[PDB]
């Protein structure tokens, strides 16, 4: 029972939306952060046993990654790019939160990081 589950993917209770903020954040920025080259270890939750790090959930509360993005954007479970954006930001907070500065994953966060504010910088406008 180590891993807690993961963050929902879609819920009824929330209201659902599309908005073209949103589909650039699929389209774009989802999309050209997926393929970068460290991409990987970020495309789904961390998996503290496979990876033996009993204190990861201890450490991070609020866990997030871009697998579990990518299937809010395709589920249409934001109302806004804010709650996206809130979501890419958590992702890369927790890991150098937990990790130290030089860890070669906090190395990969940063390269992802850079990229998803250069995107992020030419979000387009609402409609
Ligand atoms: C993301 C993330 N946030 O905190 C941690 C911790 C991770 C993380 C780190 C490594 C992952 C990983 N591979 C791995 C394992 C041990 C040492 C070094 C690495 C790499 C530098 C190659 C990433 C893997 C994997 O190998 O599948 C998955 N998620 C990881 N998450």
């Amino acid at each position: 029972s180590m891993n807690p589950p993961p963050p929902e993917t879609s819920n009824p209770n929330k209201p659902k939306r599309q908005t073209n903020q949103l589909q650039y954040l699929l389209r774009v920025v989802l999309k050209t952060l997926w393929k970068h080259q460290f991409a990987w270890p970020f495309q789904q939750p961390v998996d503290a046993v496979k990876l033996n790090l009993p204190d990861y959930y201890k450490i991070i509360k609020t866990p997030m990654d871009m697998g579990t993005i990518k299937k809010r954007l395709e589920n249409n479970y934001y109302w806004n790019a804010q709650e996206c954006i809130q979501d890419f930001n958590t992702m890369f907070t927790n890991c150098y939160i937990y990790n130290k500065p030089g860890d070669d994953i906090v190395l990969m966060a940063e390269a992802l990081e850079k990229l998803f504010l250069q995107k992020i910088n030419e979000l387009p406008t609402e409609e």
